């Protein structure tokens, strides 16, 4: 894709910490970008439509390549069109604005170059406000292994590059994606039967993805997606898997990963409003990714977490469902939670922590989006899932919401000023950015 120059692209600026030791942080000043798939795709003669709805201009793009010659990604008011705000260590992100639906940011090192988080061996900490998340919606902040120039350097058909939000990848092998690779995603393309916007394409871009927070108001989930890949890869066809493939198993990533969800491993009480966590405030998330040796160059070997809220410090619940202990995502948990809850273990056929660590060694791009789910209602992270289920059965329940809930028609029309902040975002050692 070209560079867009209808709308004039500035990217929020965004403070982060990097902490030494506890109390001990200095500040860097970041900035945010958007990513691709939400910007208008202009021809860059005429500033006129390459793609409008859900198709595709057939004389702008007759084929993948040429539409990436001549179609540009536009930039974006990130306020007025996406509800996309920022101030200081703050970045809010409003549900509905316009014809817009939530949003997909990456944080930048600099305009070109996304920030890249080592993540062996460190510890991530973030405040965020989930009051305002109802049921189907999820603020999700994660990493993914994308390159950190957005892919401008292996694919010279892509002019944009990370100062517009290229080169998404993550563990669903995503296919809706418009721009793959430095080409389009015309040829194959078909438009969502449920939205007037979207569509998949004949290519996917994989890499791992470790899910450090997905969430609303009423549930949470901690989930790490090996790929055999670690980092993005293109796939094409049935064979990328994910979500919407004809078989979300058939690919190289893990669609489903080694999930810790409090609610869904039998502690109920533990997290959503007024609970131990009660979430019509803010609080504070932790996440330690241990290795083996407890140096950098150990193998991942356990993913921790604490919340903070009100100056408690407050452990992650152990698990309540019989065969699987513990509060922490290891190579036996998860082997123990997928044949407790009868669910297939595509985590450790695509190599478990071992492979999600080699991704965390490649380096990861942190992601901040929220998003509601036009294939599955939210319903696995915040309902009772498959909805067929006997809900008392282990596994079943993830949260309280109703499986009528969280279809992207009726959030939108009744949930428009919803919305997700993410702020006071800090990174170091072990035990550097909380209280231990
Ligand atoms: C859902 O998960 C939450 C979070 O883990 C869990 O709440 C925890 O419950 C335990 C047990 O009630 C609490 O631990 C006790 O806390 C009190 C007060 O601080 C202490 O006095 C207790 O100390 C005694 O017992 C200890 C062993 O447990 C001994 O080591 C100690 O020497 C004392 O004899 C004990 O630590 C804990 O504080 C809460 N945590 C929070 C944040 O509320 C809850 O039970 C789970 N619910 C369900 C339904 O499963
Ligand atoms: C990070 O801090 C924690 C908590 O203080 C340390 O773990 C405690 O370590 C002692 C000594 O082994 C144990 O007796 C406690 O049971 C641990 N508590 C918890 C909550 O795990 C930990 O060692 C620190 N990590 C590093 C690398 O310094
Ligand atoms: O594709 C929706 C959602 O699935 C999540 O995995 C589910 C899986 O679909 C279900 O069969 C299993 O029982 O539970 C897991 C965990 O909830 C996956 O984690 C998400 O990334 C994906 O968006």
């Amino acid at each position: 894709q070209q560079a867009g120059t209808a709308t004039a692209e500035n990217h929020p600026p965004l403070t982060w910490q990097e902490c030494t030791a506890p109390g001990s942080c200095t500040t860097q000043n970041g900035a945010v970008v958007l990513d691709a798939n939400w910007r208008w795709v202009h021809d860059v003669n005429g500033y006129t439509n390459c793609y409008t709805g859900n198709t595709w201009d057939p004389t702008y793009c007759p084929d993948d390549e040429t539409c990436a010659q001549n179609c540009a990604l536009d930039g974006a008011d990130y306020e007025g069109t996406y509800g996309v705000t920022s101030s200081g260590s703050s970045l809010k992100l409003n549900f509905v604005t316009g014809s817009n639906v939530g949003s997909r940011l990456y944080l930048l090192q600099d305009d070109s170059t996304y920030q890249i988080f080592k993540l062996l061996n460190r510890e991530f900490s973030f405040d965020v406000d989930v009051s305002n998340l109802p049921c189907g919606l999820n603020g999700a902040l994660y990493f993914v292994a994308m390159d950190a120039d957005g892919g401008v350097s292996k694919y010279p058909n892509n002019k944009a590059g990370a100062k517009y939000g290229t080169g998404y990848c993550d563990s669903q092998c995503p296919r809706d994606l418009k721009f793959i690779d430095g080409e389009a995603n015309v040829e194959g393309w078909q438009p969502s039967s449920n939205n007037a916007n979207t569509g998949i394409g004949d290519h996917g871009s994989c890499c791992a993805e470790m899910d450090v927070w997905e969430a609303n108001s009423i549930s949470n989930a901690v989930t790490p997606h090996p790929c055999d890949t670690p980092g993005q890869t293109m796939c094409s066809g049935d064979d990328c898997g994910g979500t919407y493939s004809n078989d979300r198993y058939a690919g190289t990533c893990d669609p489903d990963g080694c999930d810790f969800n409090p609610y869904r491993m039998g502690n109920t009480s533990f997290y959503g409003p007024g609970k131990i966590i009660d979430t019509t405030k803010p609080f504070t998330v932790v996440t330690q990714f241990l290795t083996d040796d407890g140096t950098d160059t150990g193998t991942l070997s356990e993913i921790k977490r604490f919340y903070i809220q009100n100056s408690n410090v407050i452990p992650q619940p152990n698990s309540d469902i019989s065969g699987v202990t513990g509060n922490s995502i290891t190579t036996e948990f998860c082997t123990a939670q997928k044949q407790a809850f009868g669910d297939t273990d595509d985590f450790s056929q695509h190599g478990g922590l071992a492979k999600m660590g080699a991704a965390m060694q490649q380096g990861m791009v942190l992601v901040m989006s929220l998003w509601d789910d036009y294939a599955a209602q939210m319903l696995w992270l915040d309902s009772d899932y498959p909805t067929d289920a006997d809900p008392t059965t282990p596994g079943i329940a993830r949260g309280t919401c109703p499986t009528d809930s969280g279809v992207p028609s009726d959030v939108e029309s009744q949930s428009p000023n919803s919305y997700v902040t993410y702020s006071n975002i800090k990174f170091g050692p072990i035990n550097s950015t909380f209280t231990a």
